[PDB]
């Protein structure tokens, strides 16, 4: 029993973290086979950041302007190209530590692990979700750009996030591994606004099912609800709408616990109305939205 | 910015996990140099076991140790509550490591495993009652807890059982239990837990670092007056040592520790008056002072 915000083992990713220096800028890169991936704003100066033109800064770069250091080794760059907001550095060594991997673009509410690195050096791993506003609530100091986020599935790594910047509100924005941002952000130091964040409803339901699986039922009630009546209440608490897809996705947890999805939805409406009255659910005094149905099944 | 429950990267430790099977039971082991460490209860028996005589009756080839490869067991001995299985080949992925024993209130990372395959990593504290609120299921026995410091893995915990309240019990890597527990099927309960006061005060400091400031107050208290409120709320007494340890964060933020106790003494009586701190509605006690520093400064 017990329930933790549990990350994936970071070792397959630890072996791909390199350092990439351009001019006076240093960030982290991701070494797979003979391609090093990193965010393109490593080619930027302090005057650039308001309105850089990256095609024009890259054309001015030769292979040997890119200091790539894999731990002790200095990798020789034999080629550079750009794909959206990620720079791809070709090098003369395939990375022997290269795992089985895929690049995947996730949908908001998906969870993944983050390997925070500074100077190509892993500092720590943690779990988080893509917020519905395509932001992530991370732990990121200056210099963490290039840290990646991932899932592992039977020794195959699914890379899904590269870290590019911190927003004024304190949260973080980034891109998939084909360099396309999540959300409406750009790699530019101009005014940029995180959208209105909202609770991931289908995740909170999953977390409540986990709490039942672990043996607490104190929050259940004798009521049910319609999908539409539930959503009309949830939205007044800034919760994400629940769709039929979500309900289908929860089917396995409902079958395991014998609580209908729409009955679990009724519990949530009452939780939102009453609060928790001095109690806790799986050690949280707030309702927890960073666990997906897959997560709950994996851990339980 | 941000603040998360952050685990050490787990790559050095992943390479040390193997599968160990004696008869019907399978659990995990830790492979270091030419020895495989795993709990001694891998050998009706759990009711009233005499472990010296149960091990007498076993022979090297009773222990099927899978790393794809089967390791040949060439010897078996026991140290306190851990079985040491000698193998023919030394683990070439053996990190630099120590075995250490931590005190309650100290934190560490757990790398949970099943049939020798690493499944997840999370961060957690050793409770004042010497238990761990972890996330383990059937087959997780043998999972290890560690810290890392400047390239050296410090192993501190190995998992044996789950107690009937859902919390977990285990030993240091020399087989000495944490807390007043035994590896045997009887009724065993944990004691009245308390809250790690200094880890709450460190986490309040981390809140001030990240902008949260509403809980401070102009006033001041005495360690005497504070510890009189602490006992009332099942908080650990705050020592003179504890205050010094908070020195660095009382410097960095310019809030004296006895002031912060006033802020916390008020949080204990009046509650948080419908607010949160660092995204939690609970006072968090699983971040040590050094944990706070190490995260808000980016050591790698
Ligand atoms: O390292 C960097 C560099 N930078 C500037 C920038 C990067 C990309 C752009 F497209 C535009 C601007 C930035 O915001 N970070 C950070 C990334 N994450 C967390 C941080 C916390 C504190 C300070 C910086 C943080």
């Amino acid at each position: 029993s017990g329930f933790r915000k549990m990350a994936f083992p970071s070792g397959k990713v630890e072996g791909c973290m390199v350092q990439v220096t351009c001019g006076t800028t240093t960030l982290n890169g991701l070494w797979l086979d003979d391609v090093v991936y990193c965010p393109r704003h490593v080619i930027c100066t302090s005057e650039d950041m308001l309105n850089p033109n990256y095609e024009d800064l890259l054309i001015r770069k030769s292979n040997h302007n890119f200091l790539v250091q894999a731990g002790n080794v200095q990798l020789r760059v034999i080629g550079h190209s750009m794909q959206n907001c990620v720079l791809k550095l070709k090098v003369d060594t395939a990375n022997p530590k290269t795992p089985k991997y895929k690049f995947v673009r996730i949908q908001p509410g998906q969870t993944f692990s983050v390997l925070a690195c500074y100077n190509g050096s892993p500092s720590g791993v943690y779990q988080c979700a893509m917020r519905p506003n395509f932001t992530i609530k991370g732990s990121f100091l200056n210099g963490s750009c290039g840290s990646v986020g991932f899932n592992i599935d039977y020794d195959c790594v699914s890379f899904c996030y590269m870290h590019h910047m911190e927003l004024p509100t304190g949260v973080h924005a980034g891109t998939d591994l084909e360099g396309n941002f999540y959300g409406p952000f750009v790699d530019r130091q101009t005014a940029q606004a995180a959208g209105t964040d909202t609770t991931i409803t289908v995740n909170v339901l999953a977390w409540l099912y986990a709490a039942v699986i672990n043996g607490d039922r104190w929050f259940l009630n004798r009521f049910t609800t319609t999908l539409n009546d539930f959503n009309l209440v949830a939205m007044k608490y800034n919760y994400e709408p629940l769709t039929q897809d979500h309900v289908d996705i929860l089917g396995p947890l409902s079958a395991q616990t014998g609580i209908a999805v729409l009955d679990m939805c009724a519990s949530l409406k009452e939780l939102l109305q009453n609060g928790m009255n001095g109690r806790t659910i799986l050690g949280s005094a707030l309702l927890e939205d960073e666990f997906t149905p897959f997560d709950v099944v994996r851990q339980c």
